[PDB]
């Protein structure tokens, strides 16, 4: 009946404007209020954040606005033997400090289908792309970049999706940038380049050029933004894991503590 905590981003590490903390509990949490006031943030410049659970296991702390670059950001889980309810106690404490790098937005324009990276407001880098075919459209919304993979073998089987089944598929590719937790990427297509900037083709994915996915692996990091827009899809789920920004400030900040 002991729960560990687990800070991210961990400490030292320089993450993009959209990075939430995140504190994950290796077990349910019964009483989230008691998490919660347990978890201090503080920051500087100053701003205002607040709490939002992604899952019983997992709270995410964010500002109403991406984070100003440069804030540094101390997160204390004071969580070493406080009640979290039905008995379970906190195992440690843990502690984080991390900074927001530079600000760096990447959109994706359905409607030009060129995804454009602006580095601190300058377009550094424009990029043709193929997103998600009509039947299986590329949601718009904001996007939260995660990991990255040089190679990566997508195979639907990873999401509980046969591949040779109606929304399965199964393909090797390089230079993936990750999105979202469902798994959509930034990555390379050399086979679509005729199409990229003309036509969407992928289930859902953003291909690019396989210089552009490298380019993109290289310089957009973790925390950094993906937005897409004009798209005939929906809007990308606020639960995620990387999609926390659509959700509304007024219902992030009204928070989700007595669910």
């Amino acid at each position: 009946h002991l729960t560990m905590p687990y800070v991210m981003p961990g400490d030292g590490e320089v993450v993009g404007v959209g990075e939430p903390v995140a504190i994950r509990f290796d077990e349910n949490i019964a009483d989230r209020g008691a998490a919660e006031k347990a978890i201090k943030i503080t920051t500087n410049p100053p701003v205002e954040g607040a709490f939002y659970w992604l899952n019983n296991r997992e709270v995410r702390w964010r500002p109403e606005h991406f984070w100003k670059p440069g804030t540094a950001v101390d997160v204390a889980v004071n969580t070493y033997g406080v009640d979290l309810g039905e008995g379970m106690f906190g195992e440690d404490n843990v502690q984080t400090h991390f900074t927001i790098g530079d600000e760096v937005i990447a959109t994706a324009d359905d409607n030009t289908k060129i995804l454009t990276v602006r580095v601190n407001g300058e377009v550094v880098k424009s990029m043709p792309t193929s997103m998600g075919k009509d039947s299986t459209p590329t949601a718009n919304g904001i996007y939260i970049v995660g990991s990255r993979y040089k190679h990566i073998i997508m195979d639907s089987s990873t999401y509980g999706v046969p591949v040779n089944s109606p929304n399965g598929y199964r393909t090797d590719v390089d230079w993936a940038t990750q999105i979202s937790y469902s798994g959509v990427f930034v990555h390379s297509a050399p086979w679509s380049v005729g199409a990229q900037g003309h036509t969407n083709t992928s289930h859902g994915c953003l291909n690019v050029s396989p210089s552009n996915a490298q380019w993109f692996y290289d310089h957009v990091k973790r925390g950094d933004i993906v937005e897409v827009v004009n798209t005939v899809g929906g809007t990308l789920p606020g639960i995620d894991g990387l999609g926390d920004w659509n959700i509304p400030w007024d219902q992030w900040r009204a928070g989700n503590a007595k669910a």
